[PDB]
C-alpha cells in the first residue's frame, strides 16, 4: 500500500515522489493522469507516465480518440493503466497556458470522486501553468474519496507543505 505520506485531511494526502516511480512500486487502482483534451502524451505528467508504458497508453489513447474524438476540459476517461496500474483515469484540467478557463478546475476534480481511492499529481499545475497552492485547495475542497498526490518537484512540495491551510 502507499507508504510515506502526509496527511492533509481525512481524504488527502501528500507525498514528494516521482507518480511514474510511486505507481511501479505502489501498482494502485487507479492512477491519474494529466492529460489534454486529444490525450497526446507529449510532456509533463502525461509524456512521463505514457513512456514508462513504452507508448502503449499512447496507442491506446489514438484509438481511443479515433472512436470517441475529444474530451471535454474538465473531463475525463478510463483506460488501461497498462505496466502502472489497473486504470488509468485521463482527467483534463484546464490548460492557463492555452488560455482556458480556472473555474473548470473544479469540475476536473470531480472527477475523482467516481474512484475509491486513486494516485494523482496535481491537477492544472506544473505546465498547465495554473497555480500549485489554488490547485492543492480546489482539490482539498473538492475530492471526498481518498487522494494520494505525488508532487515531483521537491522544492514545490516544500511550499505546499508551509503553506498549507
Ligand atoms: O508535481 C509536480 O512537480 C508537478 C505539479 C503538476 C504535476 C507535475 C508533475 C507531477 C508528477 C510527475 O512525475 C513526473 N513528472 C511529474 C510532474
Amino acid at each position: 500500500s502507499f507508504s510515506g505520506y502526509l496527511k492533509l485531511t481525512d481524504n488527502v494526502y501528500i507525498k514528494n515522489a516521482d507518480i511514474v516511480e510511486e505507481a511501479k512500486k505502489v501498482k494502485p487502482t487507479v492512477v491519474v493522469n494529466a492529460a489534454n483534451v486529444y490525450l497526446k502524451h507529449g510532456g509533463g505528467v502525461a509524456g512521463a507516465l505514457n513512456k514508462a508504458t513504452n507508448n502503449a497508453m499512447q496507442v491506446e489513447s489514438d484509438d481511443y480518440i479515433a472512436t470517441n474524438g475529444p474530451l471535454k476540459v474538465g473531463g475525463s476517461c478510463v483506460l488501461s493503466g497498462h505496466n502502472l496500474a489497473k486504470h488509468c483515469l485521463h482527467v483534463v484540467g484546464p490548460n492557463v497556458n492555452k488560455g482556458e478557463d480556472i473555474q473548470l478546475l473544479k469540475s476536473a476534480y470531480e472527477n475523482f470522486n467516481q474512484h475509491e481511492v486513486l494516485l494523482a499529481p496535481l491537477l492544472s499545475a506544473g505546465i498547465f501553468g495554473a497555480d500549485p497552492i489554488h490547485s492543492l485547495r480546489v482539490c482539498v475542497d473538492t475530492v471526498r474519496t481518498n487522494v494520494y498526490l505525488a508532487v515531483f518537484d521537491k522544492n514545490l512540495y516544500d511550499k505546499l507543505v508551509s503553506s498549507f491551510l
